[PDB]
């Protein structure tokens, strides 16, 4: 039978590139186990086998720092045979974690290494699943470490003056016998005088070739010289001895197993049979301790013999499937290499090879191990009070560079000779926001008279998080990330001017309550109701930076789903400038001219700034909109300078250089540097050459085609000193949003640069002097942010480029489409209006449904609010300015209007009824198919047909189907505006209504309805004849036909108005009756009817029905019913009854009389809605007729017309009256239009509080 | 559930029983008659969930599953709640469209 080769390599192998595709891999658990694991162990281990000075240049924290510092030179030969097994067995790993293979089995698999692949050839083979073999393969990979160790001291110890020549160690020598190598190795060390321990041996001894070791010096001269000029020779890269008994011992290997005990030997048996490659056998069955003895034997004790294993495994196989089925295919699974040569021997018989990846998809990496998706932002610039106007300013590179107005201070107040004494200024320069006193305290629920004792960097924040929060279309308590206990608040702030210090004019009790300095993130927490963890940070010039790292660490453990970090830097109080300008730290000239010879200082500016981070998953879920993914963030200090306030060029290398080890980068997928650009004449000195070591090293580097671009928001804005961080983010992103690097303002068109930097453009870095295009492709740009502050510490965010996911475009069915707007007072409600409106006319092409989507769903809606209803948007956009010009919405709404369900008697059928809502809600149509499922569970015939096809009237339909029909359509309406969140305060129906209002109602189930209506219209068919009543309907008043009723033996059927009567008899007294007042003037209608309920038609049924109605649960109503019957309001438990429900359908419908007391009972005004359910508007006539004109009544179906004017007039009107939507469910069938929109930022009501 | 007994959101009572001692034909006629006499809608008759050799299990609506059972001819049988509160094994309840709406988001290309 078939069997499979699992072929493990040597170090020749080219690894790093392997090796760090392993560390990318995303969904696989044992292998991230296994490497985390592995790395711990070596690091274990390499503090006890290394000296002091070699261990502090190898020493990493991570795997990916390990493999980092491999192919930097800063390791030694030891670490290579570690990695390679480490390598290897990954590779398997990952290869049987990825397709869901069975794991390899005895019966079918052999496995083989080289010259140090035996190793994770005996892990692998000592093992039943991929659970065991994780300790086994962490265990053999420490066992290679230690295999290295072992190998490294030899070669000291044999060539000590070899610490520096790591030269080849070996060769390959081709066209040469063993036996003559042999000889001439003799003859050559016994001429040369050669110590015998330095004597070249043979390592391999391949078909057409040999491997010759030595010391690199003994080997070279014997190479090099007569006799062997004949053969071509190559080196091979490997440093350190091996496969010799000449140099090695038994004990040797025994000092490789010394920590490495397990009680009993056989703890691991071996189950897949092992073949040695120094014999060409299999190996006898062991356990995992004896065949770890037996691979380092053969690794440093014995010949690799190739040919004897090519000769030896064709007839191993022989031997074995002769005895089985037939000699079959191979499959070869490989490791390094050695395959290409098996196909060749083997084509004789049976050969293949492997790949695959084939197991489900799963659930999204983990709270770690995943991006984050920034979602929105916000913040507020030196005279840029939106981040539109930061770009703007951007774009045409602008210093803002300014002295101090005399609305803060002026500082001709201030002319004093040297400040020796208190609050004496020395420097005139800052970048202060104009823009400090506006708030709308009332958003908030403030008080006007709180507000100016707040601090403005507050009240900033507060309005930047709102107006962030907008930028997501992000409701609280909507989606599982969003609920008020998933979102925590990460603040940054170094230093609080007039905020708990300065205040004297005013003193109150809740004056340092709710300002300290934690009361910023608590502020935010508690204004806008979040219970998630909230953190303040102080790292002075990189506090925003770090309180986004704090928060990214607080969504990678899972403390929080949404986080909102930002940072503030005020300046309101000018004493900082004293302290900075005395070892001439600050500036006595502009802004901060980064990197330049021109550079003297900094300018302090201020700034707020706030972004919402989720992780990428929970971005996805929710539709939002992704600015950008951050890859990873790192904090360290540099602790080892001379200073604290001095730079240290090691510090931020190992800082970036970390940062690029976590994200798995090249430094030439990164197209742009955000630096520091601290503006100091050295200052930007040390963190350029740092930038240059990390991404262009050297001329020629990686860098041929691919252009880095540096520069600083501190050229535009200055130094923010804790929104730098935020304030270069910001920047960054806005970047990716226009397509465009911006110019560098830091030199002039007349400077140089510095010359520091002599060959820059040399290097493939330059310096933007005029907008580039940044133009988005398939390939994701790629940004580093820098931050540093004087206390030492540095931190490095990496952002990427959101993907493009699929927005899937697709036609709304809807022909309207509701714009939705709100506010907390009547002028904003204006300025929200005049800014859609200007927004509409200044883009008439946008998407009218996804207007509408973010408008309604994606908002959150205040007190007073507005509606309107348009085709398109030049229809929306007239509406809108109707709106505008007539008020509406600037008056204080009142009085939340109360909600009537009106349900339609048994003369409303019609085919095709309620199919448009069918077509529209997959929810309705569950719901219709329950019930029609739900009837015929009851014994019942399926009457769905009535609602979907158009065949058939009343010929082939008994009454039983229409009435079912009719009701099950009305409880799938009722369920539907259950849904949209519209709860009705009262219920009425009508004749065959009342059963849809009990269930609404909550006195009766589903079943109960469809058991009560079906048996009912049963014993109807059964018992009664059909056609031998009718109904008259009259406009007279039912006083006024007493004596035609009490002559002709008639009876009043239903009283659907003052002056609208219907009356029921046999034929002969209801055309009697007809006749006689036709005379008289009175206008009648004529109805033919198969059975006419409210009539005597009905008495024979009512015993039997009555009987039937026992098993029905009566419920104690949830809200008021109003019953024509007892012409009273229902409110307890025991009024509705199997009698009550016997009498209903004998007795009149006195609709007008249950109407008019409950108006008279003060339950429904003239100011209520009247939501009318059913498939066609009567009750609405029977409303108008019987209460007045005032009273707005609202149909749901009807024959011929469309349903979105119907159903979008009641959500409008219920969302006008102050009622809350669950508009998310009414958008949720229409995923084409399920995309935010930028629409304009909240209109503030904005006032000046501000303090003198 | 709700479907069935909408007044039962509290009644999260025993949807089912153990009843030894009873053959399933016996247990199917009792059930017959008791829901001809007492006229119980076709939706809140009890049904037998379970069949062992031994007992078998009755479910149904807790309010007539448990006057089926506190009434004469079943005194003799020793019975005991279930705690679940569920209806199951009841194709007449139950429909292949049920399934279908189960396997609603679950498609494999």
């Amino acid at each position: 039978q078939s069997r499979q080769l699992f072929l493990f390599g040597d170090q020749t192998a080219d690894f790093v590139p392997k090796l760090r595709s392993l560390l990318s891999v995303q969904d696989s658990p044992i292998l991230a186990a296994f490497l985390d694991q592995s790395h711990y162990v070596v690091r274990a281990q390499m503090l006890q086998s290394m000296n002091t000075v070699d261990h502090k240049l190898a020493r990493t924290a991570d795997l990916r720092q390990m493999v980092q510092k491999y192919v930097d030179g800063k390791l030694t030969p030891a670490f290579r045979t570690a990695l390679v097994c480490l390598c290897q067995l990954g590779c398997f790993i990952r290869e049987y974690e990825e397709s869901g293979n069975m794991y390899p089995q005895p019966s079918d698999s052999y496995v083989l290494g080289f010259c140090m692949g035996s190793l994770a050839a005996v892990a692998v083979s000592c093992s039943r699943s991929l659970s065991e073999l994780l300790p086994i393969a962490v265990q053999t990979v420490l066992i290679a470490f230690r295999l290295g160790l072992c190998a490294l001291e030899m070669r000291d110890r044999v060539d000590g003056c070899s610490d520096d020549r790591g030269d080849p160690w070996s060769t390959i020598v081709w066209g040469l016998d063993p036996q003559q190598a042999r000889d001439q190795i003799e003859v050559f060390c016994r001429t040369t005088n050669v110590p015998q321990t330095r004597r070249p041996w043979i390592s391999c001894i391949s078909k057409n070739a040999i491997t010759l070791s030595g010391s690199p010096s003994t080997l070279r001269a014997f190479c090099a010289m007569p006799q062997m000029a004949q053969h071509r020779t190559a080196p091979i890269p490997i440093c350190l001895p091996a496969h010799n008994g000449a140099l090695f011992t038994q004990a040797d290997i025994t000092t490789i197993l010394d920590t490495t005990p397990t009680t009993p030997w056989e703890q691991l048996p071996g189950q897949i049979p092992y073949i040695s490659h120094v014999t060409g056998n299999v190996v006898q069955t062991s356990n995992y301790r004896d065949l770890i003895e037996v691979a380092l034997s053969e690794t440093l004790l014995e010949q690799v013999r190739l040919d004897l294993v090519e000769t030896g495994l064709p007839r191993l196989l022989q031997s074995r499937q002769v005895k089985s089925v037939t000699i079959v295919p191979f499959l070869t699974r490989m490791n390094e290499t050695m395959s290409n040569i098996l196909p060749d021997s083997f084509i004789s018989t049976e050969t293949r090879t492997d790949t695959g990846r084939a197991i489900p998809a799963s659930g999204r990496p983990g709270a770690g191990k995943c991006k984050l998706a920034i979602v929105s932002m916000s913040g507020r610039f030196p005279e840029s009070p939106t981040t539109e106007s930061f770009w703007d300013l951007l774009y045409k590179g602008l210093d803002v560079c300014k002295e101090v107005p005399r609305r803060r201070w002026d500082i001709n107040t201030h002319v004093d000779p040297s400040g020796k004494a208190r609050n004496k200024g020395a420097t005139k320069w800052g970048c202060w926001l104009d823009f400090s006193g506006d708030f709308d305290p009332r958003f908030f629920g403030i008080s006007p008279k709180e507000a100016p004792q707040m601090d403005p960097a507050q009240r900033m924040a507060l309005m930047s998080t709102y107006e962030a929060m907008e930028r997501a279309g992000l409701v609280p308590d909507t989606t599982p990330s969003t609920q008020r206990d998933r979102i925590g608040v990460f603040h940054g702030v170094t230093s609080n001017d007039w905020m708990e210090t300065n205040t004297a004019q005013n003193i109150d009790t809740y004056f340092i309550t709710g300002g300290n300095r934690g009361f910023i993130p608590g502020r935010i927490n508690f204004c806008f109701e979040f219970a998630g963890p909230s953190y303040t940070n102080d790292t002075a010039c990189s506090s925003s930076l770090a309180a986004i790292h704090l928060a990214c660490n607080s969504l990678w453990r899972g403390d929080c789903d949404t986080a909102v970090a930002g940072g503030t830097n005020m300046i309101y109080t000018p004493d900082g400038h004293t302290g900075l300008d005395k070892g001439f730290f600050l500036s006595r000239t502009g802004n901060c001219k980064p990197y330049d010879d021109k550079a003297d200082g900094y300018c302090r500016a201020e700034g707020v700034g706030t972004v919402f981070i989720k992780r990428l998953e929970d971005a996805l879920a929710d539709n939002d909109p992704i600015l950008g993914v951050i890859l990873d963030a790192k904090t360290n200090h540099s602790a080892m300078s001379e200073s604290m306030t001095r730079p240290h060029v090691g510090a931020q290398i190992d800082n970036m250089t970390a940062a690029l080890n976590t994200t798995g980068l090249h430094p030439n997928d990164f197209s742009y540097i955000e630096m520091h650009g601290t503006g100091t004449q050295v200052g930007d000195a040390v963190e350029m050459e740092s930038v240059l070591s990390v991404f262009a090293p050297s001329e020629t580097a990686r860098k041929a085609d691919q252009p880095l671009f540096v520069g600083s928001a501190k050229a535009n804005v200055g130094h923010g000193e804790g929104v730098s961080g935020v304030t270069s983010l910001i920047k960054v992103l806005m970047m990716m949003q226009h397509d465009t690097i911006p110019p560098h303002c830091g030199i002039k068109p007349g400077s140089k640069i510095n010359r520091n930097f002599p060959d820059l453009g040399a290097r493939n870095v330059h310096i933007a002097f005029e907008p580039k295009p940044w133009p988005r492709t398939h390939t994701p740009r790629r940004v580093l942010i820098n931050n540093f502050s004087a206390a030492g510490g540095n931190t490095a965010l990496i952002v990427e480029d959101a993907p493009e996911r699929h927005w899937p475009t697709e036609k709304d069915p809807r022909s309207s489409h509701i714009v939705a707007l709100s506010a907390h007072v009547g002028a904003s409600m204006k300025t929200n209006l005049e800014r859609l409106h200007q927004y509409l006319l200044k883009n008439p092409h946008t998407d009218l449904a996804q207007l509408s989507y973010t408008t309604t769903a994606r908002r959150w809606h205040y007190l007073h609010r507005v509606s309107v209803t348009g085709a398109s948007v030049e229809e929306v956009t007239r509406k809108l300015e109707m709106a505008i010009q007539n008020g509406d919405g600037v008056s204080r709404p009142k009085s939340k209007p109360k909600i009537l369900f009106a349900f339609t008697g048994q003369g409303s059928q019609y085919a095709t009824m309620g199919k448009q809502v069918y077509d529209a809600y997959p929810s309705f149509r569950e719901d219709l198919e329950k019930f029609d499922r739900l009837a015929q569970s009851h014994g019942f015939p399926s009457f769905l047909h009535v609602c979907t096809s158009p065949k058939g009237d009343v010929e082939e339909m008994a009454p039983v189907v229409v009435q079912l029909a009719i009701t099950c359509l009305q409880m799938a309406l009722t369920n539907l505006m259950t849904s949209f969140g519209i709860r009705p305060d009262v219920t009425v129906g009508h004749s065959l209504g009342e059963f849809a209002a009990l269930y609404a109602a909550g006195v009766l189930s589903a079943s109960d309805v469809v058991y009560l209506v079906g048996q009912r219209a049963e014993l109807l068919q059964e018992r009664c004849q059909r056609g031998t009543h009718a109904m008259l309907a009259v406009k007279a008043t039912p006083e006024a036909l007493s004596q035609w009723i009490q002559d002709h033996d008639c009876e009043v059927a239903c009283i659907n108005g003052p002056e609208d009567t219907v009356l029921s008899g046999t034929t002969k007294n209801v055309a009697e009756v007809q006749r006689a007042m036709t005379d008289n003037g009175i206008k009648c209608t004529l109805l033919k009817l198969p059975f006419a309920f409210h009539s005597a038609q009905v008495q024979p049924i009512l015993d039997d029905f009555e009987a039937l109605a026992q098993g029905a649960t009566f419920a104690k109503p949830q809200l008021l019913i109003l019953s024509p019957l007892l012409r009273t309001e229902i409110h307890e438990q025991g009024v509705v009854t199997p009698s009550y429900v016997a009498q209903h359908c004998r007795h009149t419908v006195d609709m007008a009389q249950a109407l008019r007391s409950a108006r008279e009972k003060g339950l429904i005004d003239d100011k209520t809605l009247v939501i009318e359910l059913g498939p066609k508007p009567l009750i609405s006539g029977m409303v108008k007729m019987t209460l007045g004109d005032k009273i707005s009544t609202l149909p749901t179906l009807a024959p011929n017309k469309a349903i979105w004017p119907s159903l979008q007039k009641i959500l409008t009107s219920v969302y006008t009256g102050g009622w809350d939507i669950n508009w998310k469910k009414y958008h949720a069938p229409f995923a084409s239009s399920q995309k935010v929109v930028d629409l304009p930022s909240y209109g503030w009501d904005l006032k000046d509080y501000y303090i003198p």
